[PDB]
């Protein structure tokens, strides 16, 4: 930090939890920005351990907030020309895909671009194309998406590509800290009315990858990248070309051992970042080093460590706290 930003959202209760009579066990102070969580097993009050973030969103949170607090500073600085990363992590069920995605609204009643529950990558789109539209910046968007799966690479915007195929990657010449994704499929966003249908699409070949291949999102990386050429032109002003680039990865399950390895790998590359320790292990995992790039800096990342406000899950749950809280050591304030 100020870099590396660590955030912490908890979600509502889901139905399972209720059916399972567990209790809320997690306190979150926006302000203070403390997460408390009730060790509450067989001792009360006794057990409670606090953790201190950069930012903590209660389950009543909006999509919208989410947005304006983490991603707005974050596009700022990819408009600015620059190349950064948003993580979604956390056990599976707490919120990943909905803070990173959202969902559409029942409906038919919001356009995609007035939607609450969108989430961070329409959102994201919507508003590249607003500010840079309302500036007048000469600029070109376009999109690629791939999910890491059990250490193999697949191409989800590729049409014609097929979900069984797998993509290589190779160093690239011209830059050492980059890696080329030998034929990754990068779609060209020509206005805000194309990103629905783009969207759309992505989804459906992610579907169909879970169906055949058994390929579950739930074990799999999603990373959504986002390149934004960019002339800018100002008469008795500054002439700039920037090439903005946000990775918005949405995580495999913090709950095979591929997954194990390139999570705790990329825990390891956030704290040695935080840390500035002179060894960094991007190469220790494909995630890592896909991302290299668009992480030691200068470049904004930030970590929105998702969890469950329930009983039945205080083991994923503080499982998550820690990772986080190994990511970036923010210390506890006295109360
Ligand atoms: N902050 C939140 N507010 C409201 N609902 C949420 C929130 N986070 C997750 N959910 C709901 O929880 C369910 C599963 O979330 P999902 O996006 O699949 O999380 P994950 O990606 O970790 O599996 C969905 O029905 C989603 O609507
Ligand atoms: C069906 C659905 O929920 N959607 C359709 C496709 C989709 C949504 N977000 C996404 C983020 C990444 C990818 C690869 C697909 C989607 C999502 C959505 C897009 C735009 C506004 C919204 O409120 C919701
Ligand atoms: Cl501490
Ligand atoms: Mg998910």
């Amino acid at each position: 930090g100020k870099n590396i930003q660590v955030v912490v959202r908890c979600r509502p209760f889901n139905l399972a939890e209720r059916k399972a009579s567990a209790h809320s066990i997690v306190e979150c102070d926006p302000v203070r920005k403390e997460v408390s969580v009730r060790t509450g097993g067989l001792a009360d009050k006794s057990s409670r351990k606090t953790y201190t973030f950069d930012m903590v969103f209660g389950a009543s949170t909006k999509q919208i907030d989410v947005y304006r607090s983490v991603v707005c500073p974050i596009l700022d600085e990819v408009i600015m020309g620059y190349n950064c990363t948003i993580f979604a992590y956390g056990q599976t069920g707490t919120g990943k895909t909905f803070t990173m995605e959202g969902e559409r609204s029942p409906n038919e009643e919001y356009t995609w671009e007035e939607d609450p529950l969108a989430g961070i990558i329409p959102r994201t789109l919507h508003q590249i194309f607003e500010k840079l539209t309302d500036n007048g910046t000469e600029f070109s968007v376009k999109v690629s998406l791939l999910e890491i799966y059990n250490e193999e690479l697949f191409d989800l915007l590729n049409p014609s590509s097929d979900v069984s195929e797998r993509l290589q990657m190779f160093d690239d010449p011209r830059n050492k800290r980059g890696v080329i994704i030998k034929g990754l499929e990068e779609i060209t966003v020509h206005n805000k009315d194309e990103v629905y249908q783009i969207l759309e699409k992505g989804a459906a070949k992610r579907t169909t990858a879970a169906t055949l291949m058994n390929a579950y999102s739930s074990r799999s990386h999603s990373v959504f990248s986002v390149t934004i050429h960019m002339k800018e032109t100002t008469i008795d002003g500054e002439e700039l070309v920037k090439i903005g680039k946000l990775n918005l990865v949405d995580l495999a399950g913090s709950e095979a051992g591929n997954i194990n390895q390139s999570l705790l790998t990329l825990g390891r590359v956030i704290t040695a970042l935080v840390e500035r320790t002179p060894h960094v292990p991007y190469r220790e995992s494909k995630l890592t080093r896909i991302l290299q790039d668009s992480l030691g800096g200068r470049t904004r990342t930030s970590i929105i460590a998702t969890i469950s406000p329930a009983s039945l899950n205080l083991e994923e749950t503080l499982s998550t706290l820690e990772y986080a809280h190994r990511a970036k050591n923010i210390l506890n304030k006295p109360e």
